[PDB]
């Protein structure tokens, strides 16, 4: 028993981080079979940065520009292009270290873990969810660009996420591996705001569940609600609408415990309404957000990659 | 800026991890140079669970009942010892994955990575602190012992923790990897509680640092206060004393906010006499005190592994 935010195991891609230097900026990347993948901006000085023509400054460099370094070994590249908003830069050596691997593009309400890096080295992991705004609350200093997200379904590593910038509010934005930002951002030092956010209902509800499961039992009522009622409700709190597909999603943790869904939404509405009371939930005091369906039935049932 | 709670990276501990089956029970391993370390409950049965006399069981066990797989290789036991609440199989390969590593016995109120393993298999990552009362507040189901708890400097790895037990309140209570267990509980089922618990005073502090490094500051008061009478208020919160020598760990983040340890504790104190009035801090309502001060300066200045 017990409940933390719990990341993946990082080994699988701590095997892939690889530093990549253009000039004087050095970020992180991902080295896959025989190539990198870091975020293009690597190839900006600080003048470049306000509003840079990426193309532009590709076209003026060249392989051997590129100092790819993985541990205290430089790999030589042989062949660079731009995707988006990322470079593939080919490089003479496939990583002998490379998972099964596939690139994903995660939904708004997933999870993921994030592996933070510097200077193509880790420094930590931690377990991170896609905002509804299509940012993540995650913790990147200087230097962390390239470090990405990612899920492992046992012996596959789904990539998900690399880390471009930060938007004024401590929060942050980037791209899926094939270089598309999630969400309306782009990568220029220019003034940009996040939409603003919503509370991931069914992952609220996912986390009730665990605390069922661990005996933290006391929001329990004896209601129920329509999923219409409860929407009513979600909307004014600033809550995502409850969908037939969440609910489904929901069935094995309402199977396992034996409470409907719609009946543990008339507690997390009796929650909303009227507050915690200076009450906990598995430690908490505030309704958390970041564990999908999928993660509490993962730690609760021992799931291992 | 960011700030949550993180991990270190598992990699280095993932490749030393190994089940171990002994008879009908499989627990996880710790595979170093040619040693498997093991918690020593692996030899008994649910009958034996009660009140188990381990030196008996263990006399009656040769090194071939010791089944240890690593992946899908089985490798060969050739001796076996017990040292306090451990087993030490020696195995005829070494680990090839063996890093640099210590073993340390931490002291209250440090933190480390936990890697949560089933069957000598990873299901993830998460940091946890050790408790003044020598329990740790993980997440461990059947089949957990034998994970380990660490922290990671440079290259080497200390192993702090291994996983035994879980007591009435959803908490966890384990061993250095000498055997000898933190606190005073001992490896069988029968009813054992903790003492009171105290909240880790320097910790809540380093992470009011935190705050104000990120920016969120709206608690900083204008007073300063005697360390006397600071611990007088810590100590009708069942906070613990802080002492001159967690003042002086204090003063690398002390130093770079330009805010007094004295001047940080005149404004805890005024949490605590107050609360937080329904306000957040780093996005938690409650004071959190599972960050070290090294946790924060590590963090905050991106040191990596
Ligand atoms: C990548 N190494 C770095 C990560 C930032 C640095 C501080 N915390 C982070 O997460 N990314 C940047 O510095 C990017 C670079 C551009 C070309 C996208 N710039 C920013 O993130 C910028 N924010 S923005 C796009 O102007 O709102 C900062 C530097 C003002 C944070
Ligand atoms: C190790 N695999 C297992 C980990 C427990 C199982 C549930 N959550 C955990 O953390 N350890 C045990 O089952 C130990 C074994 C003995 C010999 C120490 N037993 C317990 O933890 C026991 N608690 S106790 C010591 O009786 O208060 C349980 C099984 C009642 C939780």
């Amino acid at each position: 028993s017990g409940f933390r935010k719990m990341a993946f195991p990082s080994g699988k891609v701590e095997g892939c981080m690889v530093q990549v230097t253009c000039g004087t900026t050095t970020l992180n990347g991902l080295w896959l079979d025989d190539v990198v993948y870091c975020p293009r901006h690597v190839i900006c000085t600080s003048e470049d940065m306000l509003n840079p023509n990426y193309e532009d400054l590709l076209i003026r460099k060249s392989n051997h520009n590129f100092l790819v370094q993985a541990g205290n070994v430089q790999l030589r590249v042989i062949g660079h292009s731009m995707q988006n908003c990322v470079l593939k830069l080919k490089v003479d050596t496939a990583n002998p270290k490379t998972p099964k691997y596939k690139f994903v593009r995660i939904q708004p309400g997933q999870t993921f873990s994030v592996l933070a890096c510097y200077n193509g080295s880790p420094s930590g992991v931690y377990q991170c969810a896609m905002r509804p705004n299509f940012t993540i609350k995650g913790s990147f200093l200087n230097g962390s660009c390239g470090s990405v997200g990612f899920n492992i379904d046992y012996d596959c590593v789904s990539f998900c996420y690399m880390h471009h910038m930060e938007l004024p509010t401590g929060v942050h934005a980037g791209t899926d591996l094939e270089g598309n930002f999630y969400g309306p951002f782009v990568d220029r030092q220019t003034a940009q705001a996040a939409g603003t956010d919503t509370t991931i209902t069914v992952n609220v509800l996912a986390w009730l569940y665990a605390a069922v499961i661990n005996g933290d039992r006391w929001f329990l009522n004896r209601f129920t609600t329509t999923l219409n009622d409860f929407n009513l409700v979600a909307m004014k709190y600033n809550y995502e609408p409850l969908t037939q597909d969440h609910v489904d999603i929901l069935g094995p943790l309402s199977a396992q415990t034996g409470i409907a869904v719609l009946d543990m939404c008339a507690s997390l509405k009796e929650l909303l309404q009227n507050g915690m009371n200076g009450r906990t939930i598995l430690g908490s005091a505030l309704l958390e957000d970041e564990f999908t369906p999928f993660d509490v039935v993962r730690q609760c049932s021992g799931v291992t990659f």
